[PDB]
C-alpha cells in the first residue's frame, strides 16, 4: 500500500526486440513463449537495418507530455519528499553503452532531459547538455529535483536487468519484432508474477518484418455529460444470459486485457460473445451448439497474413484444397493422395448414402466449389467426365472483370448453385465471395453461411486470405483487405473447453504470406510456390477433448 | 452575472411529449417538427394509460444519484451564494412541482421515494402538512430553498405553467425530453421551445413499451449571453493520418448539426454515418452509370423489428410501390407490366427496347425482364422463355423450401433464398442487387441477413432495408413466428456524386422515433397477402428530399 519509488517519479522501460538466431533448435517443432522476443542488439549496433515504425513508435512515447497533468504528478511528489510548491520534457536514461552507439548527430535526444548511468566515464568528459549519475540512488534524487512529466530508461541489457531486479519500472513498453537476426545482447528474461501484459497494438508491415507493440505492467505483490450516459444506460438489464454455464472467472486474463486492438481479436471477441450471450440450440449433427447471427471480420492483407497465432494451424491442406477448386476437380481420391483428408468424410459410402446418392462413387462429390467455379449450369455426370467449355467459368470471368472492368460491382464468385445442391456430398458453407478494386489494390469479402468458429473459421481465414493474394498476383494488383462475413456464427458444445483455454492466450504478430512472383496465371500454382515466414504461435490444441 | 443561476443550482425539466389529434385535416400530407410532440395532460391525468418504460427512464433520471461528485458541486454553490452550509445519510435529488400537478398525483406513492419533493402554490402552506414535503410560493423563492439543503440536481415535473415560465426566465440547463409517438386528445401542451435558446444534442435508441414507440432526447441551453492508460491510449494512436482525404471536396463544417450531437444512438444513425464514412473517407471511382461515385466495401447495420419499424425519418420514403413489388416476386412474376398498370415504376426503366438492346437482347419484348428474383424465388433452374409461358411446376421453388425449412427444420443452418443464378445472369434485365437472404429461427423469433452486392446509398438502400423489414414479417407471421433483428449486409457501397448535396442537407437533421409496421393476422400463407394488407402507423418524417437535384 505504501508508496514505491517507481509509482512516484513515472519511471518506465521502453524496448524492441527481435527474434535470435539460434542454430540446431529445429525450426520444425520450435516452441514459442514470450521470451521468443529477446534480441536488443548486435556487434553495438540494432539487430536490423531500420525498422522506422519503432523508431517513429519510440520518438513518439519517450517525447509525448500533457502539461495538464503537470500540477497532479508535482503534487505527488512535492507531498512525497515533505516538500511543497522552456517546455515540460521527459526525462530519458541510457546507460554508457547505449549513448556511445548512438551517432552525434542524434545526441543529446531532443525534447528530452538525456541521463546516462556510468560507473567510469565522468562529466567532464561531455561537451553535451547531459547529466552524469553512477547509481540508480542518484536518479532518485535528480528526478526529485527537475521537473519533467515522465522517465524512460532506454536500455542497456545491463541497466534493463537491475531497474527491472530492484521493482523500478511501473511498466514496459515492448516492440515484439517478427523476425530474426544475429544477436550478442539479450533482454532479461521478465517474471510473470512482476509483469504482465496488459495491452497489444495492431499488428504492423514496416522494412519487410511484421511487428506490434505490447505493454507490460507491474503486478502489485465540463465533466459532465457522464450522467446523461446512465440515463441511457437505464434499461441495464437483469445480469448476463450464460452466467449461469459459463463464468467469467473462466476469461481471467482475456478480461484482464485493457487494450486489445490485435486483429486476432476479431476472431477471439466474436467467440467470447458467443459464450457469454449464444443462443442454446440443436443441430444438424445433435452435438448441440451455441450460436449467434451476423458478424463482420476485417483483415488488412497489406500488414499483415491473419493466420491465427493463439493455436497452431498448418496450411498444405486448405492451400491443396484451394488448388483443387481452381483445377475444376471433384474427384476426392486427388486430395487422399496428397495424404490431405479434409472431404474424406464426404465422400464415404456410408454418407453418400445418407444423403441418397446411392448411384455416386466413393469419393466423387459431384457439383461442388470446384465444378462450380469452372462449370456452373453444366450437367454433371460423374468425376471422371470431361466437362471443357461446359457451364461458365466464373473464376475465368472474374479475372478478366478485375483486369478489364474494375469498377464493374459484379465481379462475384458463387459456390451456392440451387439446382446442384441435392447432388453435392454436401451443401457449401462459402457461399460467394465478391471482390472490390481501388487504386491498384484488390479486396475481397466472402459470405460464410455457416461458421463452425472452433475449428472451421480459422482454416477459412486462411483460406480466403491465400485465394485474395493469388487473384491480386495474376491481375498485377495488391492485396488489401479480406472480410469475412459469417451468417449462422456458431460455438459447438464440445469445443467450449479448448475455446475457454484459447481466449487467455495473449496473440503474437502474424505472419507473412509470399507466392513465387514468377506465377502469372491462376491456373499455374503448385503447392511450392507459397511460403509462410515468421509463424510464432501458441501449443496446438485438440479442438474435441474425446480424441 | 459570473456564474449563472441554472448552471449553478443544476435545473433541469423533465417530460413525456405524444402527438395531438388535430380536427379534419389530411395525415399522410401534414408536415412534422419538433413541435409535433406537445401533449402534456388530458383532464388532469397522462394522455396515456400507462407507458412503462417511460416510467422506469423518469424514475432513474430523479432518483440516480453519484455521491462522489457532489464535492465539486457543493464547493461551487456556497462559493456563488457567499456562505457556509450530517444529514439525510443519502443525497437525494429535488423535484418541483406545481399544485395542479401536485394534486394530480395519487398519495399512495407519496411524497416521491427518495427524492426531496417540492410545490409551488398560493393556496397552501407549510402548517397544513408534512415536515418532509416543503413549499415556496414564487420562482425566486426557490433558488433560496436550494442553497440551505443538500440535494445532488434539481428536476423541473411542473406543468404547462411551471414549464412555461421557468423556461421564459432562462432557468433551464437541459430538459430531458421523451417524444411518445402516438396521438391522443390533450387539454394542456408543453410549450414552443425556442430554437435560438435550446438545441437537441443526444438522441436514443428508439423502443416498444405498451404498444407504440418512443425516444428520449436532450435539448442543451446554447451559449447565447487512471489517466494512466489514457496516455497508452495516446501511444497507441501514433500512426494516424492527421488528415480526413475526401475534406477537399466534402468539409466537416458542412456537417455541423450531425457532428453537434453527443449521443446518437437512434437506429437511424446505422445508414446515416455509413454515408458520412464515405463521404469523408470513401474513393473516388467511376461505375457503368459514367456519374462516378464515392465507394467503399463491407457493412452491417442491424435493425431490432420487435421495438420499431425502421422507415428512414430524415426524409420522405412512401411504400406501396415496393410492397406491389414484394407481391409481384411472391407470384414469380417476371413481367414489367403488371407494375406499370399499377403505377409501379420501379422496373421501367431497365424493360426499355433501349436498354434491353444495350443488354444485347434483342429478341426480348418490352418489358420482358427475364429470369430476375421472382422467376428464381419459384422455378431456380428452370429454362426461360417468355414471362407469358407457364412454369407450374419447373425449377426448385426456393420461396417454399425456406418455409418448410422454418416451420419443420428451424435450426437448420442452410435456409438461405438466392437470386444471383450464374446461369442466368445475362438473360436478365440486369443481375441481381440482392444476392441472398438467410434466415434464422431462436426460441419463437425470426431474423433475417440480406447481402448486397451493389448499394445506392442515396436512393436505393432506403428501400432496400424497408424492402427486406416487411419481408421478414410477412415469413415471420406465416411460420408463426416473430420477427426479431433485419441483418444489412453491404458490399459495393457507394455515394452518387449527384446526390452529394442533398445528403449534406438530410445528414444534417436529426431522426424522429420510427414507425410500426402492422400486418392484418388472418394472413397465413406467404401467397396471400394483397397490398390492403399492409399498415405503416406514426410515421414521423422530414420534408421530402429530390435526391437528383437536377429536376
Ligand atoms: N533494441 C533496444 O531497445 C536496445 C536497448 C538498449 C541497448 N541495446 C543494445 O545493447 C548494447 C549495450 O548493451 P549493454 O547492456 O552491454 O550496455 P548498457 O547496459 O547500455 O551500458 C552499460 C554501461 O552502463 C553503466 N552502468 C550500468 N549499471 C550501472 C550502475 N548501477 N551504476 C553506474 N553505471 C552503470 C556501466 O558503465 P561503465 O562501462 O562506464 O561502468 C556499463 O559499462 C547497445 O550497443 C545496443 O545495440 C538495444
Ligand atoms: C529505436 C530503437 C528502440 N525502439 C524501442 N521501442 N525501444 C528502444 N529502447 C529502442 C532503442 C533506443 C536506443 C538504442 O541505443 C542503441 C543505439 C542503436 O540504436 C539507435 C541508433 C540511432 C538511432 C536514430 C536513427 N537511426 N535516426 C534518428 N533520426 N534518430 C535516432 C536516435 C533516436 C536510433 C537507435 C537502442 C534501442
Ligand atoms: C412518469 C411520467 C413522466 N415522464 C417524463 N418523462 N416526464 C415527466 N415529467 C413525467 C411526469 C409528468 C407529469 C407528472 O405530473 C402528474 C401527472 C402524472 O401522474 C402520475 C405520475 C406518476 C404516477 C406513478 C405511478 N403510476 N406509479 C408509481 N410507482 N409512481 C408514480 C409517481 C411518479 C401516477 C400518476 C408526473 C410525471
Ligand atoms: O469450411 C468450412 C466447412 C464446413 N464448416 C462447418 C459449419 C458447420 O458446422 C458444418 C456444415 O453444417 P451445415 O451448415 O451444412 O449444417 O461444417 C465450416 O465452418 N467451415
Ligand atoms: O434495389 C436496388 C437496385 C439497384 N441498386 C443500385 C446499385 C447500383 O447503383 C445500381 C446497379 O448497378 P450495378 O451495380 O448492377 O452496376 O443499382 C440498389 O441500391 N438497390
Amino acid at each position: 500500500m505504501m508508496e514505491q519509488v517507481c509509482d512516484v517519479f513515472d519511471i518506465y522501460a521502453i524496448c524492441a526486440c527481435c527474434k535470435v538466431e539460434s542454430k540446431n533448435e529445429g525450426k520444425k517443432n520450435e516452441v514459442f513463449n514470450n521470451y521468443t522476443f529477446r534480441g536488443l542488439g548486435n556487434k553495438g549496433v540494432l539487430p536490423w537495418k531500420c525498422i522506422s515504425l519503432d523508431m517513429k513508435y519510440f520518438r513518439a512515447v519517450t517525447t509525448y507530455v500533457n502539461e495538464s497533468k503537470y500540477e497532479k504528478l508535482k503534487y505527488k511528489r512535492c507531498k512525497y519528499l515533505n516538500k511543497e510548491t522552456k517546455k515540460l520534457q521527459n526525462v530519458v536514461v541510457m546507460g554508457r553503452t547505449n549513448w556511445e552507439s548512438i551517432p552525434k548527430k542524434f545526441k543529446p535526444l531532443s525534447n528530452r532531459i538525456n541521463v546516462i548511468l556510468s560507473r567510469t566515464l565522468k562529466k567532464e568528459d561531455f561537451d553535451e547538455d547531459v547529466y552524469i549519475i553512477n547509481k540508480v540512488e542518484d536518479l532518485i534524487v535528480l528526478l526529485g529535483k527537475l521537473n519533467y512529466y515522465k522517465c524512460f530508461i532506454l536500455g542497456g541489457s545491463v541497466v534493463y536487468q537491475e531497474f527491472l531486479e530492484k521493482k523500478l519500472i511501473k511498466k514496459i513498453y515492448f516492440t515484439r519484432i517478427n523476425s530474426t537476426y544475429e544477436c550478442d545482447v539479450f533482454f532479461p528474461e521478465i517474471n510473470e508474477n512482476e509483469y504482465q501484459i496488459i495491452s497489444v497494438s495492431d499488428v504492423y508491415t514496416s522494412n519487410n518484418t511484421t511487428l506490434d507493440f505490447i505493454i507490460y505492467k507491474k503486478t502489485n505483490n465540463d465533466d459532465e455529460e457522464e450522467d446523461d450516459f446512465v440515463y441511457f444506460n437505464f434499461n441495464k438489464e437483469k445480469e448476463e444470459k450464460n452466467k449461469n454455464s459459463i463464468h467469467p472467472n473462466d476469461f481471467q486474463i482475456y478480461n484482464s486485457l485493457k487494450y486489445k486492438y490485435h486483429p486476432e481479436y476479431q476472431y477471439l471477441n466474436i467467440i467470447y460473445d458467443i459464450m457469454m450471450n449464444g443462443n442454446k440450440q440443436s443441430d444438424r449433427t445433435g452435438v448441440g451448439v451455441l450460436s449467434k447471427f451476423g458478424y463482420i471480420m476485417k483483415f488488412d492483407l497489406s500488414q499483415y497474413f491473419p493466420l491465427l497465432t493463439t493455436k497452431k494451424l498448418f496450411l498444405r491442406g486448405i492451400i491443396e484444397e484451394l488448388l483443387w477448386f481452381i483445377r475444376g476437380e471433384t474427384n476426392g481420391n486427388t486430395l487422399l493422395n496428397k495424404n490431405v483428408r479434409i472431404w474424406e468424410a464426404n465422400g464415404t459410402r456410408e454418407f453418400l448414402d445418407n444423403r441418397k446418392l446411392f448411384h455416386r462413387e466413393v469419393n466423387d462429390l459431384g457439383p461442388i466449389y470446384g465444378f462450380q467455379w469452372r462449370h456452373f449450369g453444366a450437367e454433371y455426370t460423374n468425376m471422371y467426365d470431361n466437362y471443357e467449355n461446359k457451364g461458365v467459368d466464373q473464376l475465368k470471368n472474374i479475372i478478366n472483370l478485375i483486369k478489364n472492368d474494375p469498377t464493374s460491382r459484379r465481379i462475384l464468385l458463387c459456390a451456392w448453385n440451387v439446382k446442384d445442391l441435392d447432388q453435392m456430398a454436401l451443401p457449401p458453407c462459402h457461399i460467394l465471395c465478391q471482390f472490390y478494386v481501388f487504386d491498384g489494390k484488390l479486396s475481397c469479402i466472402m459470405y460464410q453461411r455457416s461458421c463452425d468458429l472452433g475449428l472451421g473459421v480459422p482454416f477459412n481465414i486462411a483460406s480466403y486470405s491465400i485465394f485474395t493474394h493469388m487473384i491480386a498476383q495474376v491481375c498485377n494488383l495488391q492485396p488489401a483487405q479480406f472480410i469475412h462475413v459469417l451468417g449462422n456464427a456458431h460455438v459447438y458444445n464440445n469445443h467450449i473447453d479448448s475455446l475457454k483455454i484459447q481466449l487467455n492466450r495473449i496473440p503474437y504478430p502474424f505472419p507473412t504470406l509470399k507466392l513465387n512472383p514468377d506465377i502469372k496465371n491462376i491456373e499455374d500454382f503448385t503447392i511450392s510456390d507459397f511460403t509462410i515466414q515468421n509463424y510464432v504461435h501458441h501449443e496446438k490444441i485438440s479442438m474435441d477433448m474425446a480424441a
